[PDB]
C-alpha cells in the first residue's frame, strides 16, 4: 500500500519571467530549495524541435532487476524505434492494457512493490547515460557543419536549451540523454560538487520523480546507513548511490520530508544543491539532463 508523496512544486512562467532561466530559479528558490525539487511548464507555445539524428541512434541499454537488492538477503542492441516496439510492448504485456490507458499512480504502486518483491523478479532495460556528443543533443544546436532550420534557430539560442547552461564551475561537460522505458529507473543521488540539475523530457510517458530538500540531505544519509545493506555501509557516498534505492515512505516514516511529481513531456524539472532525487519511467520516452552551476 503505497502512499504517494505530497505533490512539489509547479512552476508556469510567463513569457517574461520565462527569458532568462537562472533569473527564474533564483526567484521561485525560496520554494522550491524547500521541496529539493521542482517542475517547470514553459508558456505552450514554446515547443522547441526534436533535434537528434533517428536513423544512426544505436544504443545498448543497463539491465536493471528491480529487486537486485532485496536479493541479496541476454544483452540487447537498440535503434530509438526498436526500443520503443520492446518498451510499448512489456508495459502493454504487463498491464493488459494500452500503454497510455495505464494509470500513473498504478505503475508507481507496482513499481514499489516489484523492488521489494522476492517473489517475482521483473528485468527492464534503461537507455541511461547516453553522452550528447557522441549522439547529438535532443535541443538544435548551432555548429557550424550541422544545420538548422530558420523557425528553430530560437531553440538553438534559447537560455532554456540545455547546451546554453552554464557548466564551468568557478576556482582559482554537456548534456546526457536517457531513453526510459516503464520501470526503468534511477536511485537517491545528489550531483557532483552539489550542483544544480535541470531535466528536460522531449517526448514520451512521464518520468515519475521523488525529491528532498538540501536541509534533510544528513538525515537521509543517516536513513540509509541504519537500513542499507551491510556490505555496501563502508562504501563512499559516490558508489554507494549507485544503489541506494529505498521506497520514499521508508524515509518519510523516519521524518524526511519527499515531495512527488510526474514530470510530462514538455516540462523540465530542476533539482537544487544537494537535493537528494530518484524516481522511475511511466513508460518509452526521452529526457536531457544536464548539471549547470549558479
Ligand atoms: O532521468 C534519469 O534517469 C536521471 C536524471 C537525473 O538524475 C537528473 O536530471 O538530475
Ligand atoms: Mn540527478
Amino acid at each position: 500500500e503505497f502512499v504517494p508523496p505530497p505533490e512539489c512544486p509547479v512552476f508556469e512562467p510567463s513569457w517574461e519571467e520565462f527569458t532568462d532561466p537562472l533569473s527564474f530559479i533564483g526567484r521561485i528558490r525560496p520554494l522550491a530549495e524547500k521541496t529539493g525539487i521542482c517542475k517547470i511548464r514553459p508558456p505552450k507555445d514554446w515547443q522547441p524541435p526534436f533535434a537528434c539524428e533517428v536513423k544512426s541512434f544505436r544504443f545498448t541499454p543497463r539491465v536493471q532487476r528491480l529487486n537486485e537488492l532485496e536479493a541479496m538477503t541476454a544483452v540487447r542492441e537498440y535503434t530509438l524505434q526498436s526500443f520503443g516496439e520492446m518498451a510499448d510492448n512489456f508495459k502493454s504485456d504487463y498491464f493488459n492494457m494500452p500503454v497510455h490507458m495505464v494509470p500513473t499512480e498504478l505503475v508507481e504502486k507496482e513499481f514499489w512493490r516489484l523492488v521489494s518483491s522476492i517473489e517475482e523478479d521483473v528485468i527492464v532495460e534503461y537507455g541511461a547515460d547516453i553522452s550528447s556528443k557522441d549522439f547529438g543533443s535532443g535541443f538544435p544546436v548551432k555548429d557550424g557543419r550541422r544545420k538548422i532550420l530558420p523557425e528553430e534557430e530560437e531553440y538553438a539560442l534559447s537560455g532554456w536549451n540545455l547546451n546554453n547552461m552554464p557548466v564551468l564551475e568557478q576556482s582559482v561537460k554537456v548534456p546526457w540523454l536517457y531513453v526510459g522505458m516503464c520501470f526503468s529507473s534511477f536511485c537517491w543521488h545528489i550531483e557532483d560538487h552539489w550542483s544544480y540539475s535541470i531535466n528536460y523530457l522531449h517526448w514520451g510517458e512521464p518520468k515519475t520523480w521523488y525529491g528532498v530538500p538540501s536541509h534533510a540531505a544528513e538525515q537521509l544519509e543517516e536513513v540509509m546507513r541504519e537500513l542499507a545493506p551491510e556490505l555496501f555501509e563502508s562504501q563512499p557516498d559516490l558508489l554507494h548511490q549507485l544503489v541506494t534505492i529505498m521506497n520514499p515512505n521508508v524515509l518519510m516514516e523516519h521524518g524526511v520530508p519527499v515531495y512527488r511529481t510526474n514530470q510530462c513531456a514538455g516540462e523540465f524539472v530542476v533539482t537544487f544543491p544537494r537535493a537528494y532525487h530518484s524516481g522511475f519511467n511511466q513508460g518509452y520516452n526521452f529526457a536531457e539532463a544536464v548539471n549547470f552551476c549558479t
